[PDB]
């Protein structure tokens, strides 16, 4: 049906703690920056990217949606999401300043909105729309207990609680101290504290260089590390490729990669084992699927990064057959008409029509930010 | 909606000539071998593979459909095509005798029928269902004027008529004489006879070995050969990789590859530049799309092989953005409710709901063969 | 001598326990699916593939034999097994739907029957026919004690028994739990239970992905694992090549590879150390010998998978100079005119004319299935 | 000296023709989009990126300068350009939505401005500031005669005039018709029309795929093509590496690469011979010099793309010892206090203090666009 | 300003001990061998290489400065350091006998002098001149406690004092006994004596062969070695590449590499992780910056070798963004107008105008050697 409006929005949503840090960033709010797209039948779709809620750059994203993309969308058939992807992504003067960064992030929001419309119009949740479930249950792993800002006491207590009270069997812990031996001490303590059956991944958020990583990986050989995420600089294929061959610890990455080209480059190089596409980083669901299919072709597991806090990815992980486990961070879920829900370490299947990207009205009222 | 019936069928359809040959095969009929699947809502989906109309082996495919797969489909929701693909393909005892060959051909027919249903239920042609058109017009190329069984006089007459009467500006001509210099002579004569702006691809159907191809390609350096399809034995990746590096002539292949894995092997090795997935050889549209995505990641053109005489691939080439041109062979199109149609070298865009796999009732009656 | 009849058959034979499982399959019977080929001199040759005894698909193999291949065999000189291998394998309309899967499994059964005729006519067991013995004793390894379906208790009791009562010094144990640390625990217990001089290989039957295998293999570094069989997806060469370089544990594979081409791809990539051809999966003894010669040229060991419960491979392992040890599973032996036999961990050298593929007349009677 | 103001600007400057096209873009104006930075001593520095004068996206770049970066610049010592490059480029919440695209183009404008200040404070032109001249004359090549939008007649006329009247001996001609043989015809005609000692490079602006390029390059074997710029998709390293190996024609690229990492991927793969950094695309002069040094280490020539119509690159090419020739397009030069000037195919060496980025005052009033 | 005089000098400065040794050399003095260059404004710039104070070869370097290079410098504008680098380095008859060795060490002294002038004329320390500080503090590592000539007792004493009294948390210890197990013993003792958070690098000074290194690195697996510097022969890229792949211990090198080309060979081969350019070995600051930029493009750390006891490299490490830590050896610092100074393991940021290369006037009279 015809697109009748495109309306950008910004939400700045509070976190589990007043501030959290990884190796590289410290944040107080999560940005949900996106667009609401309405069709002539009254259907409203929502899509968004995920930011660190820095309002001046959030507004670059919304301005690209309103001023650059909206005129290319109004009056077009929303059904035609694959045609409209190319229309926007490769619009020549936008491509000139694009292919990555702001324009791509804004493209992601639009694309996801169109998919939310499609599934809404069909009257079914997206995972079902796309062709049904590949698993009886998508397992969660808990990232929220693992922030680098946590003192060791708090890291241990939260990790213990997740496992002993909340039924997680999979955690992810941040690393990235200037001296990695501090990380080794932290992980060693977590491993002594929790049951040996608990799987523990780690994430460096691109902090370290190749030689630092080689040493750390050798030092972590007995800690049964499930994967090491973003060990190195995001755009350095070759360093990842060298590291992967130097250790048995699997490398995970993808949350900072904007394009299918970039994923191809890392995958072909053997520089990534756990592939982490993100509909908020890549060009939406349309490009995510292409990356997932690339991963499948290499028989590599798809573990998407929670740029959208798994609101969209719970669908894609329930559906796409290369998928395995699913990141869990509970910061924003209660602000959606259909919150993700994890119990006993398993994500529930979405039930409402769409991609569970529709925020509560009250959340816009309370936490909406002006776009100009 | 629930699947209430799965009924296999075989059509043996006559060709443009009494017999045609390429380097390897001589045939008098094309086999359309597949499944009609009915759902509880009265929708009827069709899908098929393509064979050389050898009845005893055609019945192997239909028996796998009725005897192996129908019990796993009856009563399932036809909507769940992704889940059902895994259910069938990976059914352990079938996988044991499968992963390729007869079981995969049968899987292809089922998977296409389920997509036909899905598009029919949505009330739209498959290309539109998938997300809209990537082009205003898919260009065709004519294979039917190029058979190896044609005398040079007839090869020339047909090629000239395609170009000068029918408006084709793209042809494919078979090669594969024992002495390739005969092919060079044939191609040289075609090149002298038709306008220089006619594009001419060639197809060896896997007849020659690596040294024979190296010499042939060097000898063909002034003939402006668009691609060299299946130059070497179908499962030999390395020989293709070495030829590709030895010549500027592009290599095309895919029509004999059963799996995404095989595609990945060839692509990653640099052993193919024109990727030729085929919904009748791969595990249907579901697996085709994965291969198309894989080729898109490598920025390589998708030019699918007409195993279904392009009745399905017209949709897929209208939609998938890596697609370029489309093989035309007019043998079966008049037996469908929506025939493909080419005018002035361009495929007509499909209009009817479904994947244009629905044969005319009267074509079953006249050309059907008993499945037992 | 001229072939005068080709008669397919199916036997469904019971196992050591009522059900066994590995990482991927659970089965209750073994399918012996094949052909009896009679020559004008009254000699009867038997050859068969090995299936999971799924009757509907067993009948696809037998119908290929009777309806597709029998017409190409009747009247031919059975002596000409090399010429007839090509005649059948490359018959154009059948190659079109083959090269792998059902048509190749059927081909295997025919080929082995022709070899059985050749050795019977000569009056000698196959190993002798081929050129004599490479060893005075083919050592066995016991797979039947290691099924993934066994509880730790039973796994330990069976392993102890094979070693302590039955004189085995080589075992293979299945792995492939969702969490490989459960397999680490099982293996560690076996290692504690049996004498250190027992060689223990493992087999994942294709169940895990590359990063999972990397972590497992690092974790298994002290368990003295003899080989890790089918660690990854069967058709994924690259993942195997990366795993092989990441660990010192040798990789074994081949039971699922249909062709000499697939073996060459894995071997050339350094993706396999223990090469596992199977006459029931490859195109019979004919293609087996090609792959065994390929392995010899790489100075790699040939350790065939017991698709035929070693009834044929005992001959080939006694003869081919690259051969080493031989899988033992005792499920079907007692149904043959010459059962394999293992005493003190060594295979008895066969003595009767042929390839020891002739089943007892009573076992058709009791365990035969109708082919139609 | 302290930075006291940061003021963005947009100029839309008319071209030589009403419209021009390459294979991908059609434009009527050139966008000079940047920042004027004032220090407490009264020095004003100018820097800018280069756009296709699409006002809604130009304003994303300005809004990044004023709303994201100015607050990080006000009160800092302008002299600290290397420290400030990092402060802005790696500011956590901006890196989150950057590393490429709009944030990087804005960084480039700021960086160039701070270099302009530096050389203005020192009272010397940039090339002298950086350490003196590597050549007595930088040779020019004329791109403005070769647009794809030119008829053959006009391409010939203009090329002839550049060479016969204006004293150029180096030209660049666009290619990228859907059928490359039209380009071969065009080039063939140009080669006939102009003297044989005229060097002719070509530029596809990323239009074609690998196989198309392989065939074109073979067919261009006698045209003496100096380089083939952007033959393939901008982010596809592998296709470029494969092409570079397949032809003797040198590959040129860089104008679309945002980072040193991207350049290093292409250079290390042997995917580029003529390295084309651009201060308007990379993060300004600071990042350009890194890339030029990287090219030097590989002994490859540096031939920067005219994103700033060579107002800045004339300095960098007079200084950096890896530099060779310099693109010339005369669209904006007369709008500057020190226009570039080419006589007899050689650039005048700049004389005024600064980076020749200062527009004439009347430029802003006549061609300025409002930033909101 | 014009160069008016070029005057070479030699200082022989005493060390911390009467003699020191590494695996290859024993020395009693450090040679500061360079040039004082005077301009017409009265500014005097100093630059030097670093020798083992062998007077007959020191005088080859001085004689190159005075007899080969001064005539190419007198009357030139000192500001033109990049042009002059080329004029000298590539002067045809000197390049003939150069590109490395004595002519290159002399070039390095001249180049550093011209940079010293530049920063002195601008009235600022070099690090500020080049664009400001990348860090608030450059960390030091102490090499002077680790000489191979130290008994185990003295190695332990000094290491303990550096850490416990002087506040170092980073040390470098020489290795290179004929039997590396003596070094393993030494290191093992050091690791026991000092706190576990002390980082310990090692340096073999090119003493051992590949197999010796492979075994040592394996045996050093629990010693937490930060890097292994110059493990192998200085010009043997391949052995270094093979070693780097065989161990998780990072390789460091560069102090013996004269050119950017050599660095690029090692970096591209993956033969070095810690890049160690030295202004006294490469052609001064000009060539150092090229190599540091090359390392940046590979995201590798730059840790320059103290050929000038870090008098110059303190500036380059405060500025260049790829820099990490800085070698400290206190032998000569007190002989300079601005000594380097380390407190609590951190270098003071230089304050005086110039490159801190200016010796105290009384240095020449007390420690000067005659150049003829
Ligand atoms: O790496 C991640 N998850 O895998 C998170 O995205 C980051 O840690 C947060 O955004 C804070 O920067
Ligand atoms: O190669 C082909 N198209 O590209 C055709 O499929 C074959 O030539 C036909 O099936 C006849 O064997
Ligand atoms: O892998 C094996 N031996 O090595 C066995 O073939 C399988 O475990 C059985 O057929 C059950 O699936
Ligand atoms: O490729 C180029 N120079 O080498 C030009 O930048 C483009 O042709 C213009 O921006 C118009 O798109
Ligand atoms: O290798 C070193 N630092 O890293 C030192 O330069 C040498 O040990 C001294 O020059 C004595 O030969
Ligand atoms: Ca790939
Ligand atoms: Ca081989
Ligand atoms: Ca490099
Ligand atoms: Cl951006
Ligand atoms: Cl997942
Ligand atoms: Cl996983
Ligand atoms: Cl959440
Ligand atoms: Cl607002
Ligand atoms: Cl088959
Ligand atoms: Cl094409
Ligand atoms: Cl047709
Ligand atoms: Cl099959
Ligand atoms: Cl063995
Ligand atoms: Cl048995
Ligand atoms: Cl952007
Ligand atoms: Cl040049
Ligand atoms: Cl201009
Ligand atoms: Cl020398
Ligand atoms: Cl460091
Ligand atoms: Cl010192
Ligand atoms: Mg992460
Ligand atoms: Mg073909
Ligand atoms: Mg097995
Ligand atoms: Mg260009
Ligand atoms: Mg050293």
């Amino acid at each position: 049906m015809k697109i009748t409006a495109v309306e950008p929005f910004i939400l700045h949503l509070p976190l589990t703690s007043e501030s959290i840090s990884d190796s590289t960033h410290s944040i107080t709010h999560w940005g949900v920056v996106g667009a609401k797209i309405t069709t002539s039948d009254g259907i409203e779709g929502y899509g968004f990217t995920g930011t660190h809620a820095h309002l001046p750059s959030d507004r670059l994203i919304t301005s690209c949606i309103s001023d650059c993309y909206a005129p290319l969308l109004l009056g077009e058939d929303a059904s035609d999401h694959s045609r409209l992807w190319t229309k926007l992504a490769r619009y020549p003067s936008l491509q000139w300043v694009g292919r990555a960064g702001i324009t791509h992030l804004a493209l992601a929001a639009v694309d996801v909105a169109l998919w939310d419309i499609k599934a809404k119009k069909a009257g079914v949740p997206l995972w079902h729309y796309l062709g049904g479930a590949r698993t009886a249950g998508v397992e969660a792993y808990n990232t929220d207990i693992g922030w680098l800002s946590f003192t060791l006491e708090d890291l241990l207590a939260g990790s213990a609680r997740a496992v002993e009270e909340d039924g997680f069997t999979r955690l992810k812990i941040k690393v990235g101290h200037d001296d990695p031996n501090i990380d080794i001490a932290r992980l060693t303590a977590v491993r002594e504290r929790v049951d040996s059956a608990v799987r523990i991944a780690i994430d460096g958020n691109g902090k370290w260089d190749l030689p630092t990583c080689q040493r750390f990986c050798a030092a972590a050989k007995d800690l049964d590390i499930y994967w090491f995420e973003e060990p190195l600089w995001y755009d350095d294929v070759t360093s990842h490729a060298r590291l992967a061959r130097n250790t048995s610890i699997p490398i995970a990455l993808g949350e900072q990669l904007y394009t299918v080209d970039a994923f191809r480059s890392f995958i072909d190089a053997g520089a990534v084992a756990y592939v982490q596409p993100d509909v908020t980083r890549l060009g939406g669901i349309t490009e995510y699927i292409q990356v997932a299919d690339l991963a499948l072709a290499h028989r590599l597991p798809v573990v998407p990064h929670a740029g959208e806090m798994s609101q969209v990815h719970v669908h894609l992980s329930y559906w796409h057959p290369a998928s395995t486990i699913l990141e869990y961070i509970p910061w924003i879920k209660d602000h959606f008409e259909e919150p993700i829900h994890v119990r006993d370490g398993v994500y529930k299947r979405p039930e409402q029509p769409g991609a569970s990207t529709t925020p509560l009205a009250e959340s816009f009222t309370r936490y909406g930010k002006a776009v100009k």
